DNA sequence: CCAGAACAGGGTGTTCTG
DNA sequence: CCAGAACACCCTGTTCTG
């Protein structure tokens, strides 16, 4: 009831659908709005935990993803 | 042989005693001075190419090591 | 030609405003 | 509460100077 689910840090509210903190929202946000051509360096399973967030923006994006973050899931919400 | 022997990037010199590049060099010193401890987020055999160079410091620098840098090149 | 400094770009993170 | 914007910092990479 209080970590990001993408990170494990504080979250900071409920996200794009999901309980993330800020700096999981913003990175998402880019990746969404521009491009995601982001490659791994391991086997796509990379720990994101709150200082390795930073080493794989592609794992990174893909437990976004899995998590069920969308952009429009406050709109959806009323709904 | 130029290329840079931790990420293969075309090499700019000898720098702290081994072919690298500019960027590998500058990641080197900086790993050294700054005691960070970086920690790999996989397995500790990350690849380190020109489009990943950036994603593993642990294994960057692990693998600076190996490549034989240091900071006297005598 | 190379080390370190200075300058630059890219990537990430926090506070503000609707 | 939570969106996107604006502001801010960190991390990496290139050109300058000793
Ligand atoms: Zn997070
Ligand atoms: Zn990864
Ligand atoms: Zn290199
Ligand atoms: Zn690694």
């Amino acid at each position: 009831s209080h970590m990001c689910l993408v990170c494990s840090d504080e979250a900071s509210g409920c996200h794009y659908g999901v309980l993330t903190c800020g700096s999981c929202k913003v990175f998402f946000k880019r990746a969404v709005e521009g491009q995601h051509n982001y490659l791994c360096a391991g086997r796509n399973d990379c720990i994101i935990d709150k200082i390795r967030r930073k080493n794989c923006p592609a794992c990174r994006y893909r437990k976004c993803l899995q998590a069920g973050m969308n952009l429009e899931a406050r709109k959806t919400k009323k709904k």
